[PDB]
């Protein structure tokens, strides 16, 4: 059985975008951060440690617009206990139609790979937004690369990518643009 259910009626017409979390939409740390966007208590082996979460600039406008344009899916190599709470707080618009975590990845040569063929979507209408090439080794032609983000508060990358996504939201085959 495939990773995603059948697309709901308002989604099946649209391109699927699988979206990366860490260093794509946010940067998270165990090391304390003073003006954090949010903080998640996470249990590692019976001990609760605080995860300090920074929101990449323009992420609200990015997720709002992407949820209109696409069937958005969160696909992260991190674990649900960290990533769910993060998504709950990040996703104000119901942009993420589904969530996928580390167990859904494939560990290949030391790296967690998002394997798009397991999705249940026609690959001509699947895109992946990620910050490290290794997460899409199997599907480089489906990828929209993004720089790894940590704390650069004048980064504009998510905002600057939107017109490109406007374009892709409308094509029939994504390989026609990502040749
Ligand atoms: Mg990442």
């Amino acid at each position: 059985q495939y990773l995603l259910p059948e697309a709901k009626a308002q989604d099946s017409d649209k391109i699927c975008v699988v979206i990366d979390l860490d260093e794509t939409l946010v940067h998270s740390s165990f090391k304390p951060v003073n003006n954090a966007d949010f903080i998640i208590p996470v249990e590692i082996d019976g001990v609760v440690h605080q995860v300090y979460v920074l929101k990449r600039p323009h992420v609200d406008e990015f997720l709002q617009r992407m949820g209109e344009l696409f069937e958005c899916v969160l696909f992260t190599a991190s674990l649900a206990k960290y990533a769910d709470p993060v998504a709950d707080l990040l996703d104000k618009w119901g942009a993420f139609r589904a969530r996928l975590f580390r167990e859904s990845c494939v560990f290949h040569r030391g790296n967690y790979v998002k394997d798009l063929s397991r999705l249940g979507r026609d690959l001509r209408r699947v895109l992946i937004l990620a910050n490290s090439p290794a997460s899409y080794v199997f599907h480089p032609d489906n990828a929209v690369p993004v720089a790894s983000w940590f704390d650069n508060m004048s980064d504009t990358e998510l905002h600057d990518l939107l017109p490109f996504f406007e374009q892709l939201s409308r094509v029939d085959d994504v390989y026609s643009v990502l040749r």
